[PDB]
């Protein structure tokens, strides 16, 4: 019987029930790959994993029998899939999962820098008896008018068109960029679309991104492009870690080119505010790369990647996968 | 020349040269009304208050030569109107200042809440090592989907309106009670209208007051209409603050009736965390009276504010008023 | 009982099983204060009508005391509220009847201006050959690009709302003018206020009307506002008719200031396509009165009119009516 | 550069400043290919052509020179792309231009349905005197309330996304059917996303067709579907022709099935209502192919075809043209 393996996972009680005949889930708990188990190493025909553990090429080829791997997630940027797409290894993922999610919490760390409720209410717990309306202002100073400040986004994916759907009516002015989108999309929409990078940085207030990383984009924000971005400008960052590079953006942020930045996941995971480069930068908000959980998307895409190790585990691989991501396969 | 006094404030810089030659502007910054220098409340015949102060019939019948008070913002529930009104004093304000603002930090809090942004912003400054997906969900369990929601907004003014325009592109089913309202603009916006609290709470994933407090709603959200929210409903109060009982949403979040509550304003302000009713609740953000506030929006308040006593210190009282809300002089 | 008359319906089908129990609903179906039988003058505790006849202060004095009128419908220009204010009569209408239905025949003619449907639909039902690609361009030549227009609605009440709101989706630029709305109502929405005639006038491509003809607007749109509209703009009236110059708008169009006119009401009803000041005016859409009417919006209003009318018979004079517009009594 | 043509066209007017450094533009005015030329048909370089001279693959062999077609449109039905890399020659469009003007002519051939303002423009273009409203209710006999319906929109592309953003104002309840889109895009945009035409005919008060005509969609429409829709819901078609089986829509009209049918394009190009299948229709509104026409659309998309040919005869095979198709070359 098909060992499925959940290799960063404790809790497979989602994947049981509609794996209970087919195959015999048993997670691995790993946070490495070298830490899960021999037994899987040498029989686990499918491993749905999370966007925890990473795989690598010489990682991919330590198993002895991989046929597939889903992703429990919308993104596979830590899985080399075209090792997997070369040692016989599908790769599938789960896209349309957390898009009302993503698209939500991105569009509240904007609002959240423009407003700063978050800042508000971190320094009314500190203790702040702000009383008078001159004082007020001093706790407040900063919040931006919306209505006609620009929103740069680095790329249409589903998250990205998902985010321009409903900022445009709290005023915003929605400005995407991508070059692998068809001409197309910024009709339907009506959004403008600027061509090449160095425009949506110039024009735009709150650049945020949500493009998938490969290795054509890692540290896409550095620190030269943050010298285009326009002076004091916000930067919301809910897509994936090595995009926007680290000290370059506690660097701008230290000087004040940025006015803010939010954070949603990090270079370095976990983050925590008291290691890496960003220890002492002002005007940063971070979450603990929660921006894709609710309590009905997580019920949602566990069990739609159950659902792939079923169609990969009696149908044929490549060719009954409904979203494998590396038709490079062999 | 006539003094126009501003009651609390250290700060008179943008309507000064707006109100250079035609009156002598002099700030008073009063905390309360005990604080009045005797000029300027002997020979001020205008008076612009934020919201602090709050006159009563026994306090605005002490000022012996006021003629007008531009109230700066949204309120005018802090200044008895019907007593103003009985002493030959146009109360005005100025309503449509903060309306896109008020709207995107009350959209803020009910995301806030939906997605907790603030709580887990919080517990990373509190310090968590969430490294295992097993822990992202531990410490943001609650994080619920919005598509699909019912907000239901009690008052459709214009900062009413102004939510249900885009609360309407997450997904949220806006439902929205309110009774002086001619009928007939459910309509356009496309909003479903109920037409009883008893109809509203009882069908509403996320209840948010946008009303203007009188005479007659007055806690509205007390310890008898809690108990007819849903199992579990956010609860969001970005308006005037006498309208929930502190007394009574701080015993249902300690039980669980209420799924957290972001609350803008409260009931006393400053809003001292660790002093009040609601002390030691949990699932409750609060930010301090600001949702009103921009570089833009506190700017436009105060220059609109200005203009609106140049034309009552040269204009006929109350016929010259561009929106006086107190004709009944 | 008391007897409610249906001034100018030959229907009362709709109203007859609402208020059986309390009145004897009995139709006329006038045209005129010449068709009314005696004793249905004085006593007649009240009369439902429609758009099509005209109660004049000469008029309602034949009526001793209609304890109330029910003008079903939107619009209460019909009658002179001035006038029933003073003879104990109190005038309703049903406001939220039709406020979407007529917001979507708005729309509908402002498409119909700039892609020129029914005017090409218009073109083949006469018969035309529009084989060749050249002919296409020949035949809808005229027909513009909507992304990026300024649309100006003089008259932001419930009809001018539904519009906005439905229009800033097709990438029109809401603009109103509305003298008696108080400060605010275009800070919620986000369409640009305009404060004059004029400045509505200047930046417009099309000037859609959405007020209610009372005194001091009638004639609104005449030669001198014209000559003050952009050249080659549009105008979609959808509101009472005595609203828009005749004679000035034939002007207009047979000149070329006006690039297209679609009027949903005329000065004089039932308006003919040969008998009037449009007789020979080319660029024209025109639809017989028709931007309230629905399987629905008919009997959510004559049901609505029927409640009024019961609501009025056995509560207290406007005191315990739900929209009466003239609480001008004493 | 060899003569570029431009088959389908009596006018190159905007194609030839854009070309005149490169090749010499000429014209042929074939509304059949056979009647192109004995020496352009030899030795062009390429072409431009419109929606109305097909080129098949025992007419493409015809051709001896030809290194690029460059359709001015946004479809390829009317070229074999997969004979024509086959054969040696790349085939290109212009994909984004009227994307806006599509989804304004079909939000109108749907408003047009809904409130008949292109009915009772006709009707009263014929001398329907309509004074008594009991005759309003009459000549818009069928007008129906839009907030509800539930429009079901076939292909989910390029404008089937730019009328899901329009017609989600005026309170239609989108829903599309889509088996080519990668999963994830229903839930950026909002819209319910079904998986079976029958699951899409059998919800849907207004059924409308945006869809490719490429193999597997010919008469998507039969006999077969339309029995699968609702008692009488309105299907409105402006995509290719060849989508709709016109001898069963003209019995799904005279019967009732469908209670009209907004028609854009048709089997047989030009259209007119005295010689066809649908000769006697009622409830058939038609236009002559122009959805998608403008002042601006049609100069937008004559340049960037006059720009994508300059990209073509100066850049490489299909390595350096930018909305090539024809995955089939080679
Ligand atoms: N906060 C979270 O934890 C969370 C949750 C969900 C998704 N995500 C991330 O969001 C990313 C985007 O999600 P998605 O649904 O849009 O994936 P997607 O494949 O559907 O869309 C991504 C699009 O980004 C564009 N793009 C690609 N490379 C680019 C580049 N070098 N520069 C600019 N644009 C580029 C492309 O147009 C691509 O289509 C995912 O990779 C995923 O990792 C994060
Ligand atoms: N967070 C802030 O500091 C802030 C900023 C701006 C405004 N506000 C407050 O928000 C309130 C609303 O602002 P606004 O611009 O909409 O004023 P508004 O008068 O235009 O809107 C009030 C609407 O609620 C209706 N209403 C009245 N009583 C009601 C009741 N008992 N139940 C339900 N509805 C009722 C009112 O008739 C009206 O429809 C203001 O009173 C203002 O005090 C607060
Ligand atoms: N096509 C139809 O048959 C049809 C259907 C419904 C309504 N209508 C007409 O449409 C009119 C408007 O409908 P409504 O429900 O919006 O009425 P409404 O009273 O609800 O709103 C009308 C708004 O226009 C304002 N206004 C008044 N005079 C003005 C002027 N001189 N210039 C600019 N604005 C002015 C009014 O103050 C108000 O703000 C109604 O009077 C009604 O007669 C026509
Ligand atoms: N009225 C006009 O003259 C006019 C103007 C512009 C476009 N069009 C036509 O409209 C069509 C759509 O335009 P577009 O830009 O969206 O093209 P597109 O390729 O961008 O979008 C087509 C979408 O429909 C999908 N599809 C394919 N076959 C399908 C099927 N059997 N059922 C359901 N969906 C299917 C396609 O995969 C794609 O998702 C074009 O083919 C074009 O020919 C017509």
């Amino acid at each position: 019987r098909p060992l499925v393996a959940l290799l960063d996972g404790r809790d497979c009680t989602v994947e049981m029930p509609i794996l209970k005949d087919l195959a015999t889930v048993a997670f691995c708990d790993a946070q490495s790959t070298q830490e899960i188990h021999e037994k899987v190493l040498n029989e686990a025909v499918g491993a749905m994993m999370y966007h925890t553990i990473t795989l690598t090429r010489e990682d991919l080829e330590k198993f002895k029998a991989l046929r597939v791997i889903v992703r429990i997630g919308s993104g596979y940027d830590n899985v080399d899939i075209k090792a997997a797409g070369e040692l016989g290894i599908a790769v599938c993922n789960i896209p349309s999962a957390a898009v009302e999610e993503t698209a939500d919490s991105t569009i509240c760390h904007i609002l959240n820098l423009y407003r700063r409720n978050t800042w508000l209410y971190q320094a009314l717990r500190e203790g702040t008896r702000v009383q008078s309306v001159e004082q007020i202002r001093e706790v407040a100073s900063g919040a931006a008018r919306i209505r006609g400040e620009t929103l740069g986004l680095i790329g249409f994916g589903r998250t990205g068109q998902a985010v321009a759907v409903r900022a445009k009516a709290f005023g915003f002015s929605v400005i995407f960029y991508d070059p692998y989108l068809q001409d197309g999309i910024e009709r339907s929409l009506g959004v403008q679309r600027v061509y090449t990078l160095q425009d949506l940085l110039y024009q735009s207030d709150c650049v945020s991104l949500h493009c998938n990383l490969n290795e054509h984009n890692h540290h896409l924000i550095n620190d030269f492009t943050i010298k285009q971005m326009r002076q004091g400008a916000f930067l919301v960052n809910a897509a994936r870690g090595g995009l926007v590079d680290e000290k370059a953006l506690a660097q701008a942020l230290k000087e004040g080119r940025i006015r803010g930045a939010a954070l949603d996941v990090h270079e370095s995971e976990p983050f925590s505010f008291a290691q890496g480069p960003l220890k002492d930068a002002p005007n940063l908000i971070c979450t603990p790369h929660t921006a894709w959980y609710s309590e009905q998307a997580s019920l949602e895409m566990r069990e739609a990647a159950a659902t792939e190790i079923r169609r990969a585990i009696t149908g044929r691989i490549p060719e009954s996968l409904r979203n494998c991501v590396n038709k490079e396969f062999f």
